[PDB]
């Protein structure tokens, strides 16, 4: 029984926000199982969307367009159009296929993102497109069976880590030295891998299966 | 500096969902203060929405209507129209007034709901309505200064309680005897006060400030 992480890059903010990419990784919640960076990254997939086709269908917020304009050249590159872009209806199909193929229990697994109010409402809006394509009226939408986890099993990453470490406003977690060797800063799959690791080590410390390293004794990439 | 909790009752699922009421309670995050049920309730407010005014504007989901059809008559009484009903712009104004009168810091306070992907997107869609009321286009909405907490300060109650107690899928917390004395079933404000109390004590049981009551020696309104 694996859990999973998801993370969207978008051009807007609400549940109809134009989506740039969607990274997802299944992982083992067992506190004594410490899945490493490389295997997490390898198990993960990145679904990349065709932005143009969402014009007229999804929401390009201008305060987000400008935000992207000011970001770094390598961050802007990761979000440029490429030949791997897929329509959103193809992307959500790929997303469901990954879940069905990766030991996710529809009733017992948990889904995680860095801000539940952001990724899950978009995810669900995309899954609702699956029913809209099949002619379902908006007020008759019912995606309870199509969703990758039960809604009461979505989980917020900021809330988890902050609660595990008992430090208000602390939503990252230091990892032992070299845990993030091979990290590429604007690789969607890596970002989810680091968040998976930070949540596992927070779980081990709060249980007492290892101790929090020092500032000079931990991978500096894990340090806010 | 207080934190706050919110909770809608709705007739719908997405961010456009038809709203029935909105309970909100400002409360003290500090562990060493245990505020009583009676003062939490007395600090809370309930905004009840006029359902008829939302027909054609907000989403009435068939399966949510059917789920309401099957609740007890006590639960359904809260749904019926009432003299205290307000238009959605009126209720979001009242919500903003309550937040402004109750020691909430925009940059530091944390907002709480049972299911971050449910209430906060509806809250934000109601606040967006303020900007559409001003003639702002959908693609130029920007509610960042209007939101009661910053988006990264939203927090999920299910994730919190489960993290503090270290039991997978345990989203309630046992309370010492008499803690819920006075609880009235299906009172929107009472439910939020219960959740504030369950979050506080879960923090205390994690910090060693008290030991959890035994399943026989706890308030039975806190059991699963």
């Amino acid at each position: 029984m694996f859990d999973f992480i998801i993370d969207f890059e978008t051009m807007g903010s609400g549940e109809k926000a134009a989506v740039i990419d969607l990274a997802v990784i299944a992982f083992d919640p067992n506190p004594e199982v410490v899945e490493t960076f490389d295997e997490l990254v390898s198990r993960g997939i990145k679904i990349k969307f065709d932005l143009k086709s969402q014009k007229g269908h999804r929401l390009f917020t201008k305060s987000t367009i400008e935000w992207w304009k000011n970001q770094s050249p390598e961050a802007r590159k990761n979000i440029a159009p490429s030949d791997e872009d897929v329509a959103t209806i193809a992307g959500i199909a790929k997303f469901n296929d990954y879940i069905n193929a990766h030991n996710i229990d529809p009733w017992k697994s948990q889904g995680w993102c860095r801000g539940m109010s952001f990724d899950f409402p978009i995810l669900v809006d995309l899954i609702r497109d699956i029913q809209r394509l099949n002619g379902v009226s908006e007020n008759e939408l019912d995606t309870f069976k199509l969703e990758p986890c039960k809604f009461w099993n979505q989980r917020d990453i900021r809330t988890r880590i902050e609660a595990l470490l008992l430090v208000r406003d602390m939503t990252t977690c230091p990892l032992p030295k070299g845990t993030l060797d091979g990290f590429v800063a604007h690789d969607s799959i890596h970002d989810c891998a680091k968040d998976i690791l930070m949540m596992k080590y927070a779980l081990r410390y709060a249980m007492g299966l290892e101790d929090a390293p020092s500032e000079e004794e931990c991978d500096p990439l894990s340090l806010p």
